[PDB]
């Protein structure tokens, strides 16, 4: 019972982690590189941002206390209002839609060529009512949320994925309205997988508390916005570029995310926790975390700069995925990844920040953040292309974590001089086993490089190891 609840939910996580990656191989291998995927990407956009930001908890920072503070029916009428108001919002969101199409489409790829802003209002009239449902799992995320701190709604996005997966697949048969598709019966999946904790509850036809609960959830929506905008101006103005662009990012960006999710965001996770139970012993938690992080981001962004083509070619090379978008994509990575340490560092000091109840902090972070990697997108963008736009945002990453380090005033100089070391002494040890051209050469080059960097990690921290 105990031993199986764990095991299961550890192999569940794991595929989740998975999947993501999965499912951007069968767009690689289904699509490739396309005016047809970049339109896919920008009907997805908008509610993918919404569900990005609500993730994040900003629906549940304002709607658990609110939640919370009331009894009995007015509870469930607070419950009702929330649903009401945000359903005629998203009601008109989406009648606004259907007659200015072009509104949600500039918004994402303004600078798309002609057949792709097309298509993109096509796959729109698929992807705009996930909206509905993607605020209802939003919601019902909440009220679990009072039940117990997490759980497995954090795992019910893998569902999108799967339906996702499943249209790419049906592709050969329809096309890309076969994934639009995918992605809206996944958000429907997914409100019908929490459902529960709404549907117990009785509906009032009322907006009662909807005013009230909107002054206390704009500030935090837009907070978390505009820590949430950067891809959306990433993708924005790298539409003016060839068509494509959109999907080099995306790809890119999958492998950028698998280091960042593994070992930046999770470390985020424990601290937040740590710090939330554990308040008076901040910089403790704090600086552990950081060290954590820097082990892993510092190692893997060297290896994955070093190893991206590779990596690139052996995961995406194939079917419609062509040696150019193995090329691009590869450039595009290492831009990308070049930010990596910046942002794990970023991550655990907004979310120790967050454990303390300071908004104001990361919210100023995250301004700076997102006007950096605006300039630098127009500027580098011009010059470069997607490529720059990529390198902006490391660049703006960069500017955001100073910021954070000298408002915080703490970090493990010691631990991050150490890894660096031993990083650069991987490096070389992996430059000199790249003398051989096979396209699986590289895992071995994986190995070698995780033997080196433990070894050295093991001898200069010894004593640590030993005690
Ligand atoms: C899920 C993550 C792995 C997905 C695809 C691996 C692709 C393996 C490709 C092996 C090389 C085949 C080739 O044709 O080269
Ligand atoms: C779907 C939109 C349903 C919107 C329901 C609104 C309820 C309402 O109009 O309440 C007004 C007042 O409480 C009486
Ligand atoms: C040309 C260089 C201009 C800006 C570089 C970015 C530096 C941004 C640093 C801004 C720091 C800040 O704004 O701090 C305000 C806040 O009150 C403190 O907590
Ligand atoms: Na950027």
């Amino acid at each position: 019972s105990i031993l199986f609840s764990s095991i299961l939910f550890s192999i569940a996580t794991f595929f989740s982690r998975i999947l993501g990656l999965f499912r951007d191989v069968l767009f690689a291998k289904y699509f490739g590189v396309s005016y047809e995927l970049d339109a896919y990407f920008i009907a997805i956009m908008f509610p993918f941002f919404l569900r990005k930001v609500f993730g994040e908890g900003a629906m549940s920072s304002a709607f658990v206390p609110l939640y919370s503070e009331k009894s009995g029916e007015e509870k469930d009428k607070f419950l009702s209002s929330v649903i009401n108001g945000f359903s005629l919002i998203i009601l008109a969101l989406v009648i606004l839609s259907y007659f200015f199409p072009e509104l949600i489409i500039n918004l994402f790829g303004a600078g798309s060529s002609h057949e792709t802003k097309i298509l993109a209002k096509k796959l729109l009239l698929i992807t705009s009512p996930s909206i509905y449902f993607i605020f209802l799992w939003a919601i019902s995320y909440s009220i679990l949320n009072t039940n117990n701190k997490f759980f497995w709604p954090a795992l019910t996005p893998s569902i999108s994925n799967i339906t996702i997966i499943i249209g790419t697949f049906l592709s050969t048969k329809y096309g890309i309205i076969s994934p639009t598709i995918g992605f809206l019966i996944g958000s429907i999946l997914m409100f019908f997988s929490i459902i529960k904790s709404i549907i117990k509850h009785k509906y009032y036809f009322t907006i009662k508390h909807f005013p009230h609960f909107l002054k206390l959830f704009f500030p935090t929506f837009m907070t978390m916005v505009v820590s949430q905008i950067n891809t959306v101006v990433d993708m924005n103005v790298v539409s003016f570029y060839d068509k494509g662009s959109i999907s080099y990012l995306q790809y890119a960006s999958r492998f950028y995310l698998l280091p960042y999710g593994l070992f930046a965001v999770s470390v985020s996770t424990v601290v937040l926790s740590k710090i939330s139970n554990d308040r008076k012993n901040f910089n403790y938690h704090l600086n552990d975390a950081l060290k954590t992080t820097l082990f892993f981001t510092i190692p893997s962004m060297v290896g994955l700069i070093f190893l991206s083509t590779p990596i690139i070619r052996f995961f995406y090379e194939h079917g419609a995925f062509t040696s150019k978008d193995t090329l691009i994509t590869s450039k595009i990575l290492i831009a990308y990844t070049l930010g990596l340490p910046f942002y794990g560092i970023y991550s655990t000091i907004s979310r120790s920040y967050h454990a303390i109840k300071n908004t104001k902090t990361p919210f100023i972070a995250a301004t700076i953040v997102s006007l950096s990697n605006i300039i630098l997108d127009i500027i580098f963008g011009l010059k470069y292309g997607p490529i720059g736009v990529a390198l902006a945002t490391s660049i703006a990453g960069i500017i955001g974590v100073l910021y954070l380090l000298f408002s915080v005033k703490t970090f493990p100089i010691k631990d991050f001089l150490k890894i660096s070391l031993n990083s650069l002494i991987m490096l070389f040890v992996i430059y000199l086993t790249d003398f051989t051209d096979n396209e699986f050469w590289f895992l071995i080059q994986i190995l070698i490089g995780i033997l080196v960097y433990l070894i050295f990690s093991s001898i200069f921290y010894r004593d640590l190891i030993r005690r």
